């Protein structure tokens, strides 16, 4: 929902931090499904804010967030 922060870096830093979200999901189950990462718990709140902040990206997109 609200950010500031995470619409508020600019629009290189803003791709650098949400692309990190939105590849970290996708990396941290990778882990798990070799067999590295193992707190579930990070990956499951990881999600929430993925959620949020590959959001963020897509409200930038169309016109959502200026």
């Amino acid at each position: 929902m609200k950010a500031s922060e995470l619409r508020n870096y600019t629009d290189e830093e803003l791709k650098n931090l949400l692309e990190e979200k939105k590849r970290q999901l996708m990396e941290l189950r990778f882990q798990l499904a070799m067999g590295q990462l193992k707190n579930t718990s990070l990956i499951k709140l990881t999600k929430r804010d993925i959620a949020r902040i590959k959001t963020i990206l897509r409200e930038r997109e169309l016109g959502i967030r200026r």
